[PDB]
């Protein structure tokens, strides 16, 4: 699935991310938006034998297991293919997940590079929330 603007920053606000450790919701939508595109299936295959997974593209080495990648923590307990579903939920909360054990949305090079410093509030205007 390949959400609109609008649909995605409702269904992050449904699912609780507006300002979860301090991170409004646009940061959410932009991060996604720069990851991938809102595409609920995209996946990045590294050379590094780990995947990027789902919307918010999460790496297979620490968060999920697809069963291929070496030194698998999966300390989201899912399978990495839970990531690719059309509905958010599963990455959502291991996004949750990533910022809250110590790293921040810094963990999303996407979002450190084309997010921040930016007015992220751009991405929620208009919007029906």
């Amino acid at each position: 699935k390949v959400f609109g603007r609008c649909e995605l920053a409702a269904a992050m606000k449904r699912h609780g991310l507006d300002n979860y450790r301090g991170y409004s919701l646009g940061n959410w939508v932009c991060a996604a938006k720069f990851e991938s595109n809102f595409n609920t299936q995209a996946t990045n295959r590294n050379t590094d034998g780990s995947t990027d997974y789902g919307i918010l593209q999460i790496n297979s080495r620490w968060w999920c297991n697809d069963g291929r990648t070496p030194g698998s923590r999966n300390l989201c307990n899912i399978p990495c293919s839970a990531l690719l579903s059309s509905d958010i939920t599963a990455s959502v909360n291991c996004a949750k997940k990533i910022v809250s054990d110590g790293n921040g949305m810094n963990a999303w090079v996407a979002w450190r590079n084309r997010c921040k410093g930016t007015d992220v509030q751009a991405w929620i205007r208009g919007c029906r929330l």
